[PDB]
C-alpha cells in the first residue's frame, strides 16, 4: 500500500537472493557443462603427462541440433492457430503469416533460436527477452517516423536473475533481468547524474518484473522496474513477461532444467579417462619398465628416454625389469559401445539414421526423442509466439504482408485466438514432409486411378478439390500458392477450364 | 451427529496420521527413487576414490517414454463414449472431441500426462487434481462474464496425503491435499487474518474430502473442507474426487504403486558397482602394490581383470531390456506383421492399457465437470457447430480399447494392413463385381476414408462422402446411368 | 458367400460388421446387384 | 446376442479387463485366483 520506497528495497532484496542462489548453484553448473563441453583437461591432469580430453558431447550437439534445424527452419507452417472454422483465411493463417514472416526473416532469422537451443542444452535454461524500439530517418517520400518495432535478444540468463520457485514463465514473482546500458543509454533516458559504476562508464542495469500492492488496494498487477543502481527507476503497469525459460528435457517439478551436458558428462569422463588410461599404459610399456637401484645407475639411465641406449650401472646387472601389463584390444570395444549409449540416451540413432520404403524413413530415424525435445521446445516457443503476438496487436505497424500474394491490413488489431496450434510439428499425427508428401502422393495416385476407372474425374473429388489434392504436393516441393495456382474455383479459368470445356465438346 | 467442530480435530488427527505414514515410508521410497534417477553417489563412495554412479533408470525412462507419447499423443481418437448405435454421432463423437479438444490444445496438450507417468514412475505414483476457475474482461464485443472452465494439476503426491487404506480412487475416505494459497488467495476469500504459518506470508493449506454424520442422519455424502490452519474453512456436500492416483504397474491389493525404480535400482546397482570395481582394479594395477619399509622389496601384482567381465554389461542391458522393455536392441514375406508385434508383445503397452484405464476415471470426472456446467462453446470439431455441453449424456461408459496390446491396431500397421488387403480385394470386386454392385462408392467413400483419417485428416480433406445430395445427384446418378 | 469369404478377413481385420457391410443377402442391393447389374448387361 | 451382452457387461460395463488381470496375480503371487459376484441396484429417478 503506497508503497514507493520500500518497493526499491525489496526489489534490492530479491535481486539480492536471487544473485546468491541462482548465481552460486546455476553458474557453478554451466561453469563445468563449459569446461566438460570445450574439452579441456579437467584438472585432473598432472603436469608431465597427456591431458588428453575426448570430446564426446560436442559431437552430440551437433548431432542433435541440425534435425532441430531441418524441423524448425521449414517453410512457415510450424505454429497454426486453429481459431473456430470460418475465421481462419480471414486472420488466423493471415495473422500466422504476418508474426512468422516477422518472427522469420524480420526477426534476426534463427541465430537467436539457435542460440535459445544451446541455452537451454548448453548453459542449461534457455531464455530470451522480447521488447520493443523505434524507427528513424523520416523526410529531412521518406515519411520515417515513430515506427514502432518488436524485437528478441538473448539474456544470458546469467542476466536473468530470479527466484527458483517459479518452475514455470507465469509464476517468477520477480524477473530481474541485467544488461549494462552505458552513458549513451543514459542520456538517451536524460539521468542527470550516475552511479559509482568518459563515456565510457561500463555502467549496468537491472529492470524487474514483480507484482505488490503499492495503492492500498487489491492484488495489483504485475510491475516493471527500472532499478538499474539505485537510481531513476521506470516503473509501469506490467501485463506480459517475455521470456521462455526452456529446460532441454521437460524436467519435473523444478524451473532451471537439467542440461544435455548434466547426462553426458558421465559418457564423456568415462570415455576420455579410459582413453588417456590406454595410451599411458602404452607409453609405460614401450620405455619399459626396469627397476634401477642407487649407486649403480646414477644417471638414472637418462630416463630411458635418450638416444644413448647404454645401461651403465657401474659394476652389476642384476636388474629386475618388470614387464608393464599389456592392454588387450577388447576395451576398445567398449569405445564402440560407450558411442553407442551416447547415442540411445538421446540420439538412439547409432548409425547417422539406425516394401514400405522402411515407412516415414524408418519411422523417422528410429522413434527419436530429438523429437521429443522438438515438440517440448515448440511448445515453449508458443507461449514465446503469443508475447508477440500481443505485442503486434497491441500497436506494431499498418504493413501489408508478402504472404504469397499482394495485401494485409493492419495487424494492431487481430483476435489473438488465445490458442496457437503446433501439433503437427514433432512426433505426433505430424506426418513429415519427406514422408507425408510421399504417402499422399502414393495414396492418391492409387487412388486417383481408381476413380477415373470406376467414378470418373468430377464425380469423385474435383479439379477444385483435385486442385487441392495436388496442393499438398506443390507446398510440399516448398512453392505453396504461386508455382502451382491451379486453383481454377470459378473464375475465367474455370468458365474456359470447367464450365464449357467438356460437356459441349 | 450435529458435528462442526469435531469434525475439525477428527481431520486434523486424519491428517496427522496420513502425515506421519506416508511422509515416512512414501517419502523414504520415493526419495530413494529420486537418488537413483538422478545418478549421485549411493553413499557407499568413499572420499579419494571414484564414486561412479551410471545412471541406468534414466535411459530406461527415455526408452519407454516416447512410445508412451505416440499411443498416446497421436490424434484425439484415444477414447470413445462407445453409446447405444444411435446416438454416437449425436453426442459420443461430438463430445468426445469437446473433451479432448478441451483436453489437448486447451488442458496444456500432455505435459501434465507426462509429468504423471514420470510421478508414476520416479515419485512411485502419478496423481492429478481437477478443480475450476472462471473468466474475466468482459465489455467495460467482449463479454467475458462468469465464464467457467475446469482444469487440471499435477499435486506432487506428497502434497497429497492420504489412507493406505484405499488402495482405489474410490476408497479414499480421508483425501487430504496440500497446497500454498498465499496472501493473494487469503484477500481473495476475504480472510481478514490470518495463522502463525508481507503478502509473502508463504502460508500453507490443506484440503479434506471425507464423509460422516454431521446431521444426526444417514450415511452423509462426501465433504470438502478448507482446513487450513484451523481457520475459515469452505465445507461442501462433495461429489466426486478428483484424483486417480497411478501405481505404474498395476500392483496387487496395495494403493501407493511400486515404482520402476524399485525393479530397476537392483540392475542400476549391479552395473555402477561392476564397473566402478573393474576400473578400481585397473587403478590398482596401474598405481603399483609394492611393499615398502620403514632393497629387499617384494613386489606383489595386482590380479588383472579379464575381458570377459564386461560382457555382462552387454547382458544387463539386455536384461533391462527384458525386464520391461523387452526388446534389447531398438526394436528385437511378412514384413514382420505390426512391426514385429508391436516391438515383441512391449509389456510397456501393457502398463500404458492400465493408464488409459486410470484415465478413463479422469475423463468421466472432467466429463461430470462440464456436463454440470462449463460454457456454452461449440466445437472447431472438423466443421463449424456445436451446442452448449452442459447438458450432455454422460454415458457411463469411456471406450479406448483401440489403444493398446488388444485389438488395437495400430496406425502404421492398421493403415498398411487396411490399405494393402482393402486395395487388392477391392480391385478384385472392381474386375468381377463392379464398383457400387459389391460396396459401393458411398462406402467406397468410406473404405479410402479409413486410409484418410490414418494419413491424419479426417474428415475435411478428403470429404468424399458423395452421400445423396447435389454432388450425388450428379455423382451417383446422372453421370453413371445415363452416360 | 463370397460376403463371407472376405468376411472372416474383415473381423480378422478388427471391424466384424458395419465397416465391410457386405451383405447383399437377398435385398433391394441384391436384386440389382446380383440379377439386374449382371444379367441385364 | 447373449454372448455380446455378457461380454460387454464384462468387457467395458464390469470394470473392463483389469480384475482377470489380478485373478492372473491371485494365482501368481497369491497362488489362489478367486472373486466374488454380487448384486446391487441403481438409483437417480425422475425427481
Amino acid at each position: 500500500p503506497m508503497d514507493d520506497e520500500q518497493v526499491l528495497r525489496h526489489l534490492d532484496q530479491l535481486v539480492n537472493d536471487a544473485l546468491d542462489f541462482n548465481s552460486s548453484e546455476l553458474s557453478k553448473q554451466r561453469s563445468e557443462a563449459l569446461k566438460y563441453y570445450f574439452g579441456e583437461p579437467f584438472g585432473n591432469e598432472r603436469p608431465g603427462k597427456s591431458g588428453i580430453v575426448s570430446r564426446d558431447v560436442q559431437e552430440t550437439v551437433d548431432w542433435i541440433m541440425p534435425s532441430l534445424m531441418k524441423v524448425f527452419t521449414s517453410g512457415g507452417q510450424v505454429v497454426k492457430y486453429e481459431p473456430d472454422t470460418a475465421e481462419d483465411v480471414e486472420q488466423a493463417e493471415q495473422e500466422t503469416e504476418y508474426v512468422n514472416y516477422l518472427f522469420m526473416r524480420k526477426n534476426e532469422g534463427f541465430k537467436v533460436m539457435f542460440d535459445w537451443f544451446q541455452d537451454t542444452l548448453m548453459m542449461k535454461t534457455g531464455v530470451v527477452k522480447v521488447y520493443v524500439e523505434e524507427v528513424l530517418k523520416p523526410t529531412f517520400i521518406r515519411k520515417d517516423k515513430k515506427k514502432r518495432e518488436i524485437k528478441v535478444l538473448c539474456v544470458k540468463p546469467e542476466n536473468f536473475l530470479v527466484d527458483r520457485l517459479a518452475t514455470c514463465i507465469d509464476d517468477a514473482r520477480f524477473l530481474c533481468h541485467r544488461e549494462k546500458y552505458t552513458v549513451s543509454d543514459l542520456r538517451l533516458l536524460g539521468v542527470p547524474e550516475d552511479v559509482i559504476e568518459e563515456a565510457n562508464r561500463e555502467v549496468w542495469a537491472s529492470e524487474c518484473y514483480t507484482l505488490l500492492d503499492v495503492d492500498g488496494d487489491g492484488i495489483s498487477e504485475l510491475r516493471r522496474i527500472l532499478y538499474v543502481g539505485d537510481y531513476i527507476i521506470s516503473n509501469e503497469p506490467w501485463d506480459c513477461r517475455p521470456f521462455a525459460d526452456l529446460n532441454a528435457y521437460r524436467i519435473a517439478h523444478k524451473f532451471h532444467g537439467m542440461s544435455v551436458y548434466d547426462k553426458i558428462r558421465d559418457i564423456q569422463e568415462i570415455r576420455s579417462v579410459l582413453m588417456r588410461n590406454i595410451m599411458d599404459n602404452i607409453y609405460r610399456t614401450n620405455q619399459g619398465r626396469s627397476v634401477v637401484l642407487d649407486g649403480q645407475v646414477n644417471l638414472e639411465d637418462l630416463l630411458t628416454n635418450e638416444a644413448a641406449g647404454i645401461v651403465r650401472v657401474k659394476s652389476m646387472n642384476s636388474i629386475t625389469p618388470l614387464e608393464t601389463p599389456q592392454l588387450s584390444g577388447e576395451v576398445y570395444g567398449m569405445l564402440d559401445r560407450l558411442e553407442a549409449d551416447r547415442g540411445k540416451r538421446t540420439g538412439i540413432t547409432d548409425r547417422t539414421r539406425g516394401a514400405a520404403m522402411s515407412v516415414n524413413q524408418l519411422m523417422t530415424a528410429a522413434e527419436q526423442q530429438i523429437d521429443l525435445i522438438a515438440r517440448m521446445f515448440a511448445e515453449t516457443g508458443v507461449k514465446r509466439l503469443f508475447q508477440l503476438l500481443h505485442d503486434h496487436a497491441i500497436k506494431y505497424q499498418n504493413q501489408e504482408e508478402v504472404f504469397q500474394l499482394r495485401g494485409k491490413w493492419v495487424a494492431v488489431n487481430p483476435a489473438n485466438w488465445r490458442e496457437r496450434s503446433d501439433l503437427t510439428v514433432t512426433v505426433g499425427i505430424g506426418n513429415m514432409n519427406k514422408d507425408q508428401q510421399m504417402l499422399h502422393l502414393m495414396r492418391i495416385w492409387e487412388m486417383a486411378q481408381a476413380v477415373v476407372g470406376g467414378g470418373g474425374l468430377g464425380v469423385l473429388v474435383s479439379e477444385q478439390n483435385l486442385y487441392n489434392i495436388l496442393k499438398e504436393v506443390t507446398e510440399n516441393a516448398g512453392y505453396k500458392d504461386p508455382d502451382r495456382f491451379w486453383t481454377n474455383p470459378n473464375s475465367p479459368e474455370a468458365l474456359q477450364a470447367k464450365a464449357i470445356r467438356e460437356q459441349k465438346e
